[PDB]
């Protein structure tokens, strides 16, 4: 029907989960139709056009930590996790994911480590705890996040953690690091070529860079509506600020760094992640509503924020589970400096 | 049946074209089964293993030119050509291919141009004729090829052509070039990382490198038998000396050069190329046998050489036409120096 109509029913909670899932799945299906070309010749033409376009491109309210704790796993990881079993808990999946990054980024005790867009600092705290001679720096644009990480470090008796409060695109420093990690942050970068260039200036010849990003296995796209029938994309990200690179897109951004290894993690891991958050939010729904009320001012504003987050999870499930995780998934790459 | 048995019937010309095509198609089908993995995770693991393996790797009889002229097109191009129409002739398809390379490599009058593994020099002669202020150098490991090119240049009143006689892997020079072209030569390179490094030392900051190579669109493989049922691979290349890179494989070889653009050409163009050579050889069969007899010594040795070349064409047809050209095809990349 009308977008305004669907949006209305959604906010009133009049769309059941089955219908909601069905509608979002169909939106993603149309994206697949948009992205897949009939020949590899056409596929590469499409993909290179996107990559060329990238090379031309040059807040106030934050959720309380108590709410984040009620919706996300123990370390409030806000990125795809890794689920060995169907019964793996979100807390276990956070730890597994942290361990996977440490292996693939070849973290060793004694290294200086920078985590770019470190969020609530789960990975920073993991590395700091596991490798006592490492010196781990998180970089975040959120004062609330910085404060949370430093508190957790204090509680965990960690003395090897610091946090830089900065917009990474504006941050200037002569400091270099043995390891730079970027976990699901590059999706938010307006200018990737300049981003990778900046990162290279923070590396020495001995450094490694590890990037993890949501991807599609074949093509790239901005997270935005194709047509007027897509109410979902703009509801979730009202800004044109998220890019879903193809699994191979970063191979074309080796001006300043050199690839050493490349992996993908099947989308069912991400699907199980957002499912876990959705289920946990649902379980703690009453508590969540109570926590949010002070800072939001009305029970209607609370309902709005919850609907947004819950829909993000329901939609993410359809996206990443599509074709048993073989459409949208997570890409990982390891680089050295050129 | 037995490989020795099939080889026996083949040499006696007792295998009809239909059976021959069917047998070779089945061999290529098994390669597809070998190369395609069930998940992108597994596909990338497979592909990166191949790319890592590459990074660890560190004659007497030539066909008379008269024979080559009887089998190949006018400029004796020995690489995939480009066929606009079903009725495009091989001579037209050679020229079209030459033009495509000139466009994609951004050839401009006045440039110094190096063609690595230039063969019988069709592209060298094309650029020299079209761009009178260019200075075009072909590099070949064949004295016969060098002699052929220089004769043709003399006949065509070209004064802007030279030929280096060298094994490119051994060639040392301080000379740089505005444009370096590599047309279906990298498939023969034992050590690609060192090859690309060497090429970079022959470039300035203003240079471009253009590489064209046979590929598969998804995976890489050596041109060799998977199993004991494959009589074809070792008959065509009795040496383990040809590598079929995936369409994206060279993206992982940007230590010394930086990608600017990337294309593929659908495999039907290659299929139509080998078909044209096969048909022309068939037409000039009597003449070919006469030409070859002096230098081969026996009518049996002649038959052997012809069977080899003809089978190469029949097999190439099945390979490149597989799934309407959407399996094996031609990859092209444009690079600048790092
Ligand atoms: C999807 S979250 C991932 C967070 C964390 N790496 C994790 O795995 O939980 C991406 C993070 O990048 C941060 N971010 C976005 N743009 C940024 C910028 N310009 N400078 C610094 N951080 C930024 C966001 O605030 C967010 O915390
Ligand atoms: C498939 S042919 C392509 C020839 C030509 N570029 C064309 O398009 O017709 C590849 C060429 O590379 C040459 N070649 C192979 N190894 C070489 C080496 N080490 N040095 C120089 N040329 C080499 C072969 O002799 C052959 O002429
Ligand atoms: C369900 O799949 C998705 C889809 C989009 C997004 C995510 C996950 C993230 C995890 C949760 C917080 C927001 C994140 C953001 C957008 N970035 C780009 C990646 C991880
Ligand atoms: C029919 O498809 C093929 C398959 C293999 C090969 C070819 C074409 C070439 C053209 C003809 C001369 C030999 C060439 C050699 C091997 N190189 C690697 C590429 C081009």
């Amino acid at each position: 029907e009308s977008i305004g109509e669907i949006m209305g029913k959604l906010m009133q909670g009049e769309i059941g989960d089955e219908e909601l899932s069905k509608r979002i799945k169909e939106i993603f299906g149309k994206r697949l139709q948009w992205g897949y070309k009939p020949t590899h010749q056409q596929q590469l033409a499409f993909n290179l056009d996107f990559i060329k376009s990238l090379k031309e491109m040059d807040e106030t309210y934050e959720l309380p930590s108590a709410f984040l704790e009620a919706a996300f796993g123990k370390t409030i990881k806000q990125s795809g996790c890794y689920f060995k079993d169907e019964t793996t808990t979100i807390d276990e999946a956070e730890e597994a994911s942290h361990e996977l990054y440490c292996e693939r980024a070849q973290i060793k005790d004694g290294q200086t480590v920078l985590d770019i867009g470190c969020g609530q600092g789960g990975l920073v705290l993991h590395i700091a705890q596991k490798y006592k001679n490492c010196h781990v720096t998180g970089l975040t644009n959120s004062k609330a996040q910085k404060n949370y990480i430093l508190m957790q470090a204090e509680k965990l008796q960690l003395s090897n953690v610091d946090v830089i409060l900065a917009d990474v695109t504006k941050h200037e420093s002569d400091k270099t690091y043995d390891r730079i990690l970027v976990i699901e942050t590059i999706e938010h970068m307006k200018n990737i070529q300049l981003f990778m260039k900046k990162l290279s200036t923070w590396m020495t010849e001995d450094s490694l860079l590890f990037v993890d990003h949501i991807c599609h296995k074949t093509f790239s796209h901005h997270f935005e509506a194709i047509d007027e029938d897509d109410w979902y994309s703009g509801f979730i990200f009202p800004k044109g600020c998220v890019t879903i690179l193809s699994a191979s897109a970063l191979l074309y951004f080796q001006d300043d760094v050199t690839i050493l290894d490349h992996w993908v993690v099947n989308g069912m891991h991400m699907a199980r992640s957002v499912d876990a958050w959705r289920k946990k939010l649902d379980k703690n729904m009453e508590l969540a509503r109570e926590i949010l009320l002070p800072g939001l001012g009305s029970k209607e504003a609370v309902n709005g924020v919850i609907t947004h987050i819950r829909t993000f999870c329901m939609g993410g499930y359809e996206q990443f589970s599509y074709n048993n995780g073989e459409e949208w998934m997570v890409a990982q790459m390891l680089f050295k400096k050129k």
